[PDB]
């Protein structure tokens, strides 16, 4: 029933949380330091704080706590490093710093060992507490098979979830994972703003500046709200646009060179990737333009024609339409539900509802201008209304996509999508 | 640091797509084919292609990307797959075409290799292309560990998710599994369309056509969705009272044939099983309910009694808690929620918040019903109005449910639930 | 092509489950019993029954289906249960019932035989039926690796998905596991009942009582839901206070004494275990009365000043921006969406957009109070109004939030989140 001795070098915030949580979990931790008469009082009694000549001497799988640029202190203990188990937790500052991965430089320093990559995702502060939310998930990577499954063992028992990722060829995935912030969410995020404050500009120009000459009703203790409660819708439809314009491109693409063994071009690749974020936000816009639309027009102060009524209800009808079929969109892009539906499900419910939920959204656009158009007055300043632009970019969408349906462009894209595409 | 090489045997869109995965995660590919001469300009330059024979002798690990039909075309490479791990990738067309899977006939084929079940799922495309998001999860299984462990490990360096299921007998299941669209749904799906036709039509028969003599008011450029406002409701309780049901009517069958040990009617069986459809479309349902209640009175156009105060005020605030419990419910449906709660908290959830969901939603209905009823004019044409079906459904099923509870019936069911039911 | 045979002890509810479960799953079943001629009758004829000395002669797995104080009566059995895997499925009727766990006391009763804990889970209901949407994770433990891993392949054959979790220092967890019902949501519910009691009480006493003499306009057909009206929300911005105030008490005492390796107050830790409890239920109670704003205020009863304007409008978007934010984290909030964060932008989410979402929901109400409180009669009975303490928690954070954010104490939070706390 002895413990397991678990050897970890170098004594600084992370060895001290990595030394609280393995004793906390019934383990023995010796910790090699340069000096361990400073270190010794830091770490608790049933601490061994020794040299790095004697902490290998005493265990097996040693946690190379220290950083990159110190690994070549190491040096001189390459022969006592022969054959144990070294787990690389260290991280980097910057994405694609080095040539190579942490774990591949340090297993090119001592190529008799077993270096093995992981727990590097731990931020030494939910090492030192329980379960956490967000930190509870470990990426765990080594060329070696054995070493490994030791390595996913021993985060078992430090009450993690091993994740197993390959042969230290994902290495620099795990390294680049604890530095992302949102980097597929950057460009959608800026393209959404971006369209906020042009169609904010288009209506502060149209629809206040050109008449504010003739009114001048509104000072500082006016907002133009008014144009916000126009802008989120726009920018919402125009996102979902964006979102299968990506993909009557790649067919564009496809159709041209004949083959889908080719490359797309950068950009259209960066497209494609981020359409899924280019979704979720146009999902929460469409959201709060429903929640603006539901409590602004409704309020206490909004109380201070049959075919009107004909209109009013059948648009609203294919809001809400558009609403549920965008939510199934939402709903399946969970990634557990994601994980559960087969590609086929899943491709049926993201490209066809999706498109039936754009053209959806087309009829709710396009009834309001149908009866808000045709008035000389919304096409004021020589400039389209609000909802023209919002219906010019989903028309070029949708005809797009029924130009994908004529019989030969049909065959042709079967005839590439199934593999014949041109045989050489 | 030498590739390893992977055999592929065939040279059609899964093949090429296969090897371009293959190459670009660090591997080494030979392909046998019939006709070398012909394949070999189609594959890259660092594509080892060359006959039957000679793809076997240099590799250990070989797809089979052929069809089923075509697995007599390598009776005569009997003894050169000789433990060699065969990856069987083919699919069906059809569900169940075959007495045994693809996987155990190759098996049957060839006794003295290792066959492996696998990478059936990806597409072809999603194997050329990155990690995407329904295409990420791959299903492994064969009846030896070793060869599964090895193919498992192929797919972590394919950047896929390689998930374990057993020992051939789950080849059927992942054969079955790239087929399937939605069959759960299928029956949920025409039961809530056939509710919903014969509810618009009762409405049409009985609110329009019975007084249309009277007024004809209405012409094409007017729809019934006044109509579909009085459906959707109905049909989400209804549903509702069909996902109870189910459970209520195993009850009768358990305290009828006295054991839980005999197996239920295949119609209940097949009802038992589509709950959470029935349920999620309930909710999706009584969801839509919600926007049209909100959207539509509000609407600018509806802008052209203190027990009524009281009414209004406590049917809304019913409806309010049923909506509140029904989203438990659906958010506690997501597979990672549900698979994070205990099963007695799940069923506590499940059974018990449904029950006072639907007693709520009750309640919430029979009040409008209380002051809409009672006047003969809604008792039109000798049929009762819309909101009394949607009463006579849930009472059903919830006089049922306090039957349940009788001293004499708890007591008869819990000696079946706990075990004593017939010694024999 | 033989099947394998599995062993199982005692002939129960249990029992016979597991026996159908095994048996439907190609398996052979050895059912030992006191007395095979009472349970002959009860299993099928394909089911060998026979006593306890003969079982284990022809098995290597056994599932040791026995409550655990009848352990001991195995204790003659203790020389044939020599190297033969005992799966415990055994289960408390208490959490904490006995000073080890039901494994760690049956591998204590046979040194020789190999221990592994698991299905305790199943309910011997789930192991009758097929999949099921709570009961198909099942999680395993045992101090040897190989007779876990044999365990493990025999729940995948069960067509169950097995969980791997350590060396029996597991086995109280997923003892208590089956036995928990929302134990961390008790303290949240008690918390939220109470601050709606009271605030029901204070609005009764306020804005009923102390006009009812002046008045007197209710009765038994009156229901105070005006006052539930204006208890939602203040519970709801009250729960997201609580949530917030535990990370501020928690800043408090690391900077207070000096270093964050000092476990936190028993109370201070239940407290910050809760917090996505807490935040889940603010969520809940937010949305509860989003959806009272929406349907009382507009209902058809309901039917029955440019500043003003300017003030109903800005706090109705910061109100919407504010369920936008929490709509975010409770998204995040899913284990998937969680698990597939990194720790960095989890925290960002978590932290950042919640006190911002604070800080909206704290302006929301404090325009509403702004143009209510001045009024006198509102600053009624000598007591403030409802918002006026929804107002005070939120700002006591946000004031605690700014004072973190000051350079002395910025400099002595980071000097101890970073390490440097107090060296011994
Ligand atoms: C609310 C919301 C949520 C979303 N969530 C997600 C999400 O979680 N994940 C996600 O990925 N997206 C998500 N999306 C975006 C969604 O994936 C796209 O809208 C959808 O995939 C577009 O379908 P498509 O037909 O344009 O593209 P695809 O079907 O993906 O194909 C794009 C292009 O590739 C071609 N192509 C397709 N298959 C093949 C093949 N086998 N061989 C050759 N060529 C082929 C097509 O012809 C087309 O030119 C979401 C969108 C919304 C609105
Ligand atoms: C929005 C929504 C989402 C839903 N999501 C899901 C989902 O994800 N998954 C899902 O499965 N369902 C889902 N449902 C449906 C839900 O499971 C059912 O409503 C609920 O399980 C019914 O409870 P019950 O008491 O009728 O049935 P159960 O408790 O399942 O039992 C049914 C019958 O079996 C008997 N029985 C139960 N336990 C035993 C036992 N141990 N031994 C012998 N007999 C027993 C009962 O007496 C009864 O006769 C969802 C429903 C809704 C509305
Ligand atoms: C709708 C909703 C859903 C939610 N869902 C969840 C959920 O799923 N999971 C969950 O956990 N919470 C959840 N929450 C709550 C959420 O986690 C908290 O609101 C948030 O974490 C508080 O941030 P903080 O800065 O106060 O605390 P934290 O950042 O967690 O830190 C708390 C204290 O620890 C200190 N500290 C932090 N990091 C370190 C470090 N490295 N070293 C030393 N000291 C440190 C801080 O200074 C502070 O004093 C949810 C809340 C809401 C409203
Ligand atoms: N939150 C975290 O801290 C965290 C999270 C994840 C991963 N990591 C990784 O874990 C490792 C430890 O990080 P840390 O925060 O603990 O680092 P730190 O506080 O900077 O400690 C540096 C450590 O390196 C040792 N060292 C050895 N040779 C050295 C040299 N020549 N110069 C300087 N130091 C030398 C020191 O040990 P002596 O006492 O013997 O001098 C000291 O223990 C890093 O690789 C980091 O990327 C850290
Ligand atoms: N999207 C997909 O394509 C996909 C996805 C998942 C699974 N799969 C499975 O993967 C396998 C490959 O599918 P595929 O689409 O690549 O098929 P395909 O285009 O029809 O190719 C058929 C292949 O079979 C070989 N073959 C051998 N003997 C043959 C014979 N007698 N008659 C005809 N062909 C013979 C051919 O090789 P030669 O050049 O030597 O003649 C050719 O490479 C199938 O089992 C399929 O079910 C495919
Ligand atoms: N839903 C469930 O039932 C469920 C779920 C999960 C886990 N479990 C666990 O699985 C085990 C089986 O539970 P169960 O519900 O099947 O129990 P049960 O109905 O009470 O059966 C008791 C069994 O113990 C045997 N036994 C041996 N020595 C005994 C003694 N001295 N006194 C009494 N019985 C003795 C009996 O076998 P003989 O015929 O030879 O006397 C009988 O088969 C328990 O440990 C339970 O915690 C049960
Ligand atoms: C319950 C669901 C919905 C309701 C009740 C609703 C309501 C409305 C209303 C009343 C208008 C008139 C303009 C205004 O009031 O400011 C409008 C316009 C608009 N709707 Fe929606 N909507 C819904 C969903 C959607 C969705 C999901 C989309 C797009 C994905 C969308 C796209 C638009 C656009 C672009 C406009 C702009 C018209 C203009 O600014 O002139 N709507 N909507
Ligand atoms: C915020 C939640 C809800 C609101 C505001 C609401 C509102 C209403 C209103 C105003 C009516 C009167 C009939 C009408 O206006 O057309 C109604 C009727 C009805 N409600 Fe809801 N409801 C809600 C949720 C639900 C839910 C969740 C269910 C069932 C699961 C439900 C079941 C019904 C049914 C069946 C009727 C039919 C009455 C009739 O057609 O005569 N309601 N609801
Ligand atoms: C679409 C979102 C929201 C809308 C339309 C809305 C609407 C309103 C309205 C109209 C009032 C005036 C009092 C009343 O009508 O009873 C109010 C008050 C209040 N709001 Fe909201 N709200 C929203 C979201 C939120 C959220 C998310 C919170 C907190 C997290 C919140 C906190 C409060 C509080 C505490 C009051 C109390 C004021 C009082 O009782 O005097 N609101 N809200
Ligand atoms: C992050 C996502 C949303 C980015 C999508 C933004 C779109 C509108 C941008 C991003 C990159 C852009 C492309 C970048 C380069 C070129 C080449 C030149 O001929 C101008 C047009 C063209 C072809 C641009 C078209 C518009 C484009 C595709
Ligand atoms: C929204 C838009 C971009 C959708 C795509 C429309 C355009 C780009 C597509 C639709 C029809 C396509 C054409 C269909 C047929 C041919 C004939 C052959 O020589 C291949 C290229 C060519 C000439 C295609 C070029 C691209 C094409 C013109
Ligand atoms: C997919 C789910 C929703 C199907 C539920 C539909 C219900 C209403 C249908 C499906 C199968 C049907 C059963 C099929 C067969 C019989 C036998 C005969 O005595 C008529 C009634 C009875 C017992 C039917 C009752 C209604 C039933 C249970
Ligand atoms: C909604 C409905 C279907 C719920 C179930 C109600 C009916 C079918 C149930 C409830 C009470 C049940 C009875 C309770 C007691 C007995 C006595 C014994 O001889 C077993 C059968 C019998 C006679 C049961 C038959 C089925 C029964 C009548
Ligand atoms: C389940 C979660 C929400 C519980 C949060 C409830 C809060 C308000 C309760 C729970 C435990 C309580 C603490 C328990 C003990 C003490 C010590 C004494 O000096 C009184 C105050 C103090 C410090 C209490 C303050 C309020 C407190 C922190
Ligand atoms: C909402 C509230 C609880 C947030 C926290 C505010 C209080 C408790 C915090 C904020 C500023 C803190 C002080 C900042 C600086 C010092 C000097 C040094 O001697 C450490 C303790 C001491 C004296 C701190 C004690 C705790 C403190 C007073």
């Amino acid at each position: 029933a002895r413990k397991v001795t678990v050897g970890v070098i170098g004594s600084g915030d992370f060895a001290k949380s990595l030394t609280i949580r393995l004793i906390r979990c019934g383990y023995h931790v010796v910790i090699g330091s340069r000096n361990p008469k400073f270190a010794s009082e830091f770490f608790p009694h049933v601490v061994d704080v020794t040299h790095h000549e004697d902490a290998l001497t005493k265990t097996n799988i040693i946690f190379v706590a220290i950083h990159r640029e110190h690994y070549t202190s190491l040096w001189d203990l390459r022969h006592l490093l022969v054959g144990k188990i070294l787990i690389d937790v260290s991280n980097n500052m910057r994405i694609n710093q080095y040539p190579e991965s942490n774990a591949e430089y340090l297993a090119s320093l001592f190529p008799d060992s077993l270096i093995v990559k992981g727990f590097n995702v731990v931020s030494a502060w939910a090492l030192q507490l329980g379960p956490k939310d967000a930190s509870r998930q470990v990426y765990i990577c080594s060329n070696n098979i054995q070493a490994r499954q030791q390595v996913i063992e021993l985060a078992r028992q430090l009450n993690f979830i091993p994740i197993d990722l390959g042969s230290l060829s994902s290495a620099r995935e795990i390294e680049n994972l604890p530095l992302r912030l949102f980097t597929l969410w950057r460009g959608p995020v800026v393209v959404a703003i971006s369209l906020a404050t042009f169609f904010f500009l288009y209506s502060f120009v149209r629809d206040v500046i050109h008449p504010y000459a003739r009114n001048q009703q509104s000072d500082f203790y006016k907002i133009p709200i008014e144009i916000v409660n126009k802008t989120l819708p726009i920018v919402a439809i125009t996102l979902l646009s964006l979102v299968y314009l990506a993909g009557l491109l790649a067919a564009a693409y496809q159709l041209y060179y004949g083959t889908k063994y080719r490359r797309f071009p950068p950009w259209l690749e960066t497209w494609l990737q981020c359409r899924k974020q280019l979704g979720l936000l146009s999902f929460f816009f469409a959201m709060v333009h429903v929640a603006y639309s539901l409590c602004l027009p409704m309020r206490r102060s909004e109380r201070y024609n049959e075919e009107e009524v004909w209109r009013i209800e059948m648009y609203i009808s294919f809001g809400i339409m558009s609403l549920g079929l965008l939510s199934l969109l939402a709903v399946t892009s969970i990634p557990s539900v994601s994980n559960a539906l087969n590609w086929r499900e899943f491709s049926f419910i993201q490209s066809t509802l999706g498109y039936v939920a754009l053209l959806i959204s087309t009829f709710h656009v396009l009834i309001y201008g149908w009866k808000r158009a045709f008035e000389e007055e919304y096409y004021r300043f020589y400039t389209p209304p609000n909802f023209v632009l919002a219906l010019v970019l989903p028309s070029i969408v949708i005809l797009g996509k029924i130009i994908l349906f004529l019989p030969c462009i049909s065959r042709k894209l079967k005839r590439i999508k199934k593999g014949w595409e041109k045989s050489q």
